[PDB]
């Protein structure tokens, strides 16, 4: 896999963040993670969908380098956004989130699995220290 620049445009959800990349706005959905959901259908406000949501924005929003990394399978979803592992100051969102128990590791999809095993740590690590989404 390779790492590309990006800037931050705007933190939408836990799982969704907006960057300039390649020049262009584009909306992407963090691979392989689940977050509670400040903006879902129903249930609106999930518990530590909030905790989440400023989680992942504190983190991208003090960062000096935002970079993303494509995985070797589908790179869209079918509501066009990205589907990427980003990193801020070098540390993988998807996997501060999933440490932090404030995620759950999601199936894989459409070939993308390359840090599957890595999250899948974090998370066990998280459910033993009863974090947050665990507790």
């Amino acid at each position: 896999l390779h790492k590309e620049p990006a800037t931050l445009i705007k933190a939408i959800d836990g799982d969704t963040v907006k960057l300039m990349y390649k020049g262009q706005p584009m909306t992407f959905r963090l691979l392989l993670v689940d977050t509670p959901e400040t903006k879902h259908p129903k249930k609106g406000v999930e518990k530590y969908g909030p905790e989440a949501s400023a989680f992942t924005k504190k983190m991208v929003e003090n960062a000096k380098k935002i970079e993303v990394e494509f995985d070797k399978g589908q790179r869209t979803d079918k509501y066009g956004r990205g589907l990427a592992y980003i990193y801020a100051d070098g540390k993988m969102v998807n996997e501060a989130l999933v440490r932090q128990g404030l995620a759950k590791v999601a199936y894989v999809y459409k070939g993308n699995n390359t840090h599957e095993q890595l999250l899948r740590k974090a998370e066990a690590q998280a459910k033993k220290e009863k974090l947050n989404i665990w507790s």
